[PDB]
């Protein structure tokens, strides 16, 4: 599947930036290299933390027009219940923003127990970069939307 | 119950495709063989993963008109909390799309601990294929909708 | 409390039918025998499983007019997480249908660990039939709605 | 803070009535004795169980006009998962009714493991009556609403 | 990032006030000292408990106009399930108020097991004050909103 006429939005948080970057990259590289998406047609905005992902996307979805958007962030279990509650709220939030807007929202949220699990899913230490999967998903959902 | 005039939509994800296929088949075979549904009246679309099920169905529900739709996907517990969160969000999502649209949405989502449990519910290794149940359910809900 | 002019709707699923029936009966008998509800004023529709309860009620709530509705079904814990997710989604769903419509929705959903717990709450093996409680509740909420 | 011109609504369920009463009392006494609320300006309606709280409040909120409302009920853990699901649904429901209506809704819901824990929070056996806290909260939220 | 023209709202509950204060301070100090926010442009309202946070913010968001708002409160695990349910409901509530209003809502909610964990996250006993992070987040989201 190729989508030269597709406009894609990518919002990512900045916590655990060491895992975020590889993910964003994989997502971008895959879209371009494999689906023929134009670099100029890929906006990349960012927010403080995962909590802000739904809100950031909603805002951007209103300003311009995209065919698909990818929310990227990584939450790591800490000492309190904070992890559980943010996670649940953010995931429900992204789903809402997508269903309300009609714009496909790809889940690029990692909810892990430790940094290692994150890096592994970001393609480091022998793992498969999930940002790639997200990229292809964005493209597919974008086309089917039209 | 027979529904020759029924138009059914089936959206399924592609992860764990080995379990997905038997499910879709059972759903289709049952509708046809037991409820007299016309093969031409059964659309079968697909999306990347379960996360996209609600969004894919919403989109399709807007394009054409169906009497019932079946969402099919299988989520398997991994090393992180990802499974728990996607599961909860997807299930709430499908329920929403159905209640908002007024179109019956049948739950063909398997949330299992391991691949074996999935295959078993797909009719392999001595189990009962649940896609069959979903097929009959789609038909029943479709008629009662009219 | 008596409600001769009340119109009640009862939607029940068909899984674990052995527990369902006693429940529906108790609900009906109580409404009639104790609150003076007219048998002709009690509609009893049914759906495949608990998942369809919210959707079935929404549909019916649109076709006719009722003063109260009772959703009845029984979910039993199995080997997977399916039970947990359907349960949470269905309960949220019923609450939504009630709050959106303005029509009182009585919860006649049993979420048990095993069939015995269900039958017990259906009045068998020395237990108290909960359908009775639901019946009176339907009547009370119906009147206060007016 | 005093609110002589405030109209307060109090809906309470009737299960575990032994814990409910002390709670309602404390709420009323505190509002009057400490915030100068007029007894005639305090409506007290009731419903069967906690499940009906959101629905009862919605109904009443539509009939008349209140500055604040207090939902009171006590759920006790039993042998099944029923407790967990009603609890989650009711709490989400009350929050919704408040946010949709714009009318402050005070949470007077006790979700305990056993009757003792309930009575203790109702001021018996050496505990502090939480209904008092709820009363003051109702008054504060009511004024700030204006 | 600096936001001299930004109007920020801060609503905080009053339970566990010993942890609340340091948080509010850090939030204010950081906004001023590091982002050039004008003290006159920072409203600080308060409510009884965390349950009231969403409702308080909704009310204020309607009265005036803000570029960003910060909800602050701390919930501590007790003997009952109350903690879990308030937590889940409040977090979903804040997310809703933000998505409905279009106004960025920063999560300054601590859901801890004990007072120590709270104080630690408020900057005492060797910990980092999270109110600072929230302050910067408020500023960033506010600007991007424009
Ligand atoms: C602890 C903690 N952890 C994370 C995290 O792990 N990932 C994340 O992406 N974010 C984390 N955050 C922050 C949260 O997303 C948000 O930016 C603030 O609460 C203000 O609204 C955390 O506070
Ligand atoms: C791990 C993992 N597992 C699954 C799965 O098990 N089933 C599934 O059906 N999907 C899984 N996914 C993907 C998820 O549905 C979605 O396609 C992406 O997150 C992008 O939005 C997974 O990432
Ligand atoms: C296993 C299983 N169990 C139940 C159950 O226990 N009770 C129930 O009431 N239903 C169960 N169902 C079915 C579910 O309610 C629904 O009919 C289908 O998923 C199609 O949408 C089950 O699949
Ligand atoms: C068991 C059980 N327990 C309670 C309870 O503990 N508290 C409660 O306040 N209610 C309980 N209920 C009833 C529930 O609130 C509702 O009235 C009915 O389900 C019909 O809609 C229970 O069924
Ligand atoms: C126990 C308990 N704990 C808290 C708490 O820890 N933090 C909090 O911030 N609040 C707590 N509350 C109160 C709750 O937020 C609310 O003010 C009332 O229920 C009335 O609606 C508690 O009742």
């Amino acid at each position: 599947l190729k989508g030269p006429e597709l406009r894609i939005l990518i919002v990512h948080a900045r916590y655990n930036l060491q895992a975020i970057e590889p993910l964003v990259k994989g997502a971008v590289e895959t879209m371009i290299e494999k689906h023929d998406v134009k670099l100029e047609n890929i906006d990349i905005e960012s927010v403080p933390g995962s909590w802000e992902l739904p809100q950031g996307i909603r805002a951007s979805i209103a300003r311009n027009t995209y065919d698909a958007v990818i929310g990227i962030g990584v939450l790591i279990k800490g000492s309190t219940m904070h992890f559980e509650y943010i996670s649940e709220a953010v995931v429900h939030g992204l789903m809402r923003v997508g269903l309300d807007s009609g714009v496909p929202v790809i889940l690029g949220l990692l909810t892990v127990l430790n940094e290692e699990q994150a890096l592994y899913r970001a393609g480091l230490n022998g793992g498969h970069n999930h940002g790639n999967d997200w990229g292809s998903a964005a493209v597919e959902m974008g086309l089917k939307a039209l």
